[PDB]
């Protein structure tokens, strides 16, 4: 999906929570490459792709995290979950 778009909905949806790809909750949960791949379901355990997890745990929600299913279009969350992996894979935090 779209990592450019995506990082509006980042800013409009998410920094208060992950400001700097981190996680103020639960601080070793972060949006860095090697904790995605540690603690992300779905991707940890290989059978989903990155983006597709991300965008699975936007949607759905999991622990302290609020589901956005309904709040956020369909493109808004794809497109997210594309800002997500692209900021991960590529270091750009
Ligand atoms: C604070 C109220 C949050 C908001 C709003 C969003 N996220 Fe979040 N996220 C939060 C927590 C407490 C956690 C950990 C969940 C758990 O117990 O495992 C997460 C986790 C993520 C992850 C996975 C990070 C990892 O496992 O290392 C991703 C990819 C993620 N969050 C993305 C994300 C996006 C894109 C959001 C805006 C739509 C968003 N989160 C909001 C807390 C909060």
């Amino acid at each position: 999906a779209d990592a450019a778009a995506g990082a509006q909905v980042f800013a409009a949806n998410c920094a208060a929570c992950h400001a700097g790809g981190n996680n103020a909750v639960m601080p070793t949960k972060t949006l860095k490459a090697d904790a995605l791949k540690t603690y992300l379901a779905g991707y940890k355990d290989g059978s989903k792709s990155l983006e597709e997890a991300v965008a699975y745990q936007v949607t759905n929600g999991q622990g302290a995290m609020p589901a956005f299913g309904g709040r956020l279009s369909d493109a808004d969350i794809a497109n997210v979950a594309a800002y997500i992996a692209d900021q991960a894979e590529n270091n750009k935090w």
